[PDB]
């Protein structure tokens, strides 16, 4: 029922599993399912090319970027497994600590993308989804439920 607004292209990278941590300046006790919404801010082609270049070298040839990075919509979800200080992240996750230098690092698992993405307006930090879109969001985690 809780959501985080994230700029594109990072937002789709998170729900596809290409980006595995998310850095923020603030700590959250939230754990478990976290919906991911893309903000309205449209990314520039340079941003998209520079990030896709980096992640292609981090993740290899098998990486599958989305064809398009839709803005202003609910995208899917992840499991927020832990939120660590940057110090503990560097110490405890040495294989991936280069992937964020933010003061806090959200460790994300089990990404799932929605079969149909629904328009939505963001809010700060971790915010509560409206019940109607939450219901449609849940049904949308299975490709067969597309209508």
């Amino acid at each position: 029922s809780w959501c985080l607004s994230v700029h594109q292209p990072w937002a789709s990278l998170l729900v596809r599993g290409i980006k595995r941590v998310e850095g923020r300046s603030w700590y959250t006790p939230h754990r478990g399912r976290l919906w991911i919404a893309a903000t309205a801010k449209k990314p520039s082609p340079q941003e998209v090319s520079e990030l896709q270049a980096t992640y292609r070298l981090l993740r290899g040839k098998d990486v599958e970027f989305p064809n398009d990075y839709p803005s202003g919509c609910l995208l899917g979800c992840v499991d927020l497994i832990d939120c660590l200080s940057q110090k503990q992240f560097k110490e405890q996750f040495p294989d991936i600590s280069q992937e964020s230098d933010s003061p806090f690092v959200f460790i994300c698992k089990n990404p799932q993308e929605m079969v149909v993405k629904f328009p939505i307006k963001g809010n700060p930090k971790i915010w509560k989804l409206d019940s109607k879109i939450h219901q449609g969001a849940k049904k949308g985690l299975m490709k067969q439920n597309k209508a």
